[PDB]
């Protein structure tokens, strides 16, 4: 599924992204944004042999299970073909354990170098909210 942007703010709120830690609705649809292009199944390997699943890209070395990167952690506890589901929940549920992992949304380098200080606002802007 490749989601609207006022449609994937309306499910990334109620699944309780929000505010969550600190970070306003726009830091989350802007993420998402330069992360996957609202495509659900968007996958992208990364040089380490690791694969980033979903509409938040989580990666396969800490987050989630694929058995094909040695060294996966799975902390959240699922295989990483949840995560390109049409139902962004166990993406939503998972971001919320990186989000609260140290660094913040810096965990997500896209977010880091496009979306960290910019007029987040502006990606809800126009949704029914």
């Amino acid at each position: 599924k490749v989601f609207g942007r006022c449609e994937l703010a309306a499910a990334m709120k109620r699944h309780g992204l929000d505010n969550y830690r600190g970070y306003s609705l726009g830091n989350w649809v802007c993420a998402a944004k330069f992360e996957s292009n609202f495509n659900t199944q968007a996958t992208n390997r990364n040089t380490d042999g690791s694969t980033d699943y979903g509409i938040l890209q989580i990666n396969s070395r800490w987050w989630c299970n694929d058995g094909r990167t040695p060294g996966s952690r799975n902390l959240c506890n699922i295989p990483c073909s949840a995560l390109l589901s049409s139902d962004i929940t166990a993406s939503v549920n998972c971001a919320k354990k990186i989000v609260s992992d140290g660094n913040g949304m810096n965990a997500w380098v896209a977010w880091r170098n496009r979306c960290k200080g910019t007029d987040v606002q502006a990606w809800i802007r126009g949704c029914r909210l």
